[PDB]
């Protein structure tokens, strides 16, 4: 199974960004990925999880991030990304209909 301590994660942008949508609100609500494009950037490296949370993109701390906040951060974070994520699928569920 994957593990559930954090992991780096080095994601290379490309045409269709990073390839994975977050899920999050306000701040402290937590910044979890909660789809991953088939193909995409994010599917290529098969590390990264619908149900990760993201804990820092290039060293920017995302614990506390409000939903927009992350979106920019990851936007802004460059052709090459460090993310470092933790598998929490429990917290991730409460934002999943």
């Amino acid at each position: 199974d994957i593990p559930r301590e954090p992991r780096r994660i080095v994601i290379h942008r490309g045409s269709t960004g990073l390839g994975f949508n977050i899920v999050g609100g306000e701040p402290g609500e937590g910044i979890f990925i909660s789809f991953i494009l088939a193909g995409g950037p994010a599917d290529l490296s098969g590390e990264l999880r619908k149900g990760d949370q993201i804990l820092s993109v290039n060293g920017v701390d995302l614990r506390n991030a409000s939903h927009e906040q992350a979106a920019i951060a990851l936007k802004n974070a460059g052709q090459t990304v460090t993310i470092i994520a933790q598998y929490k699928p429990e917290e991730y569920s409460r934002f999943e209909a």
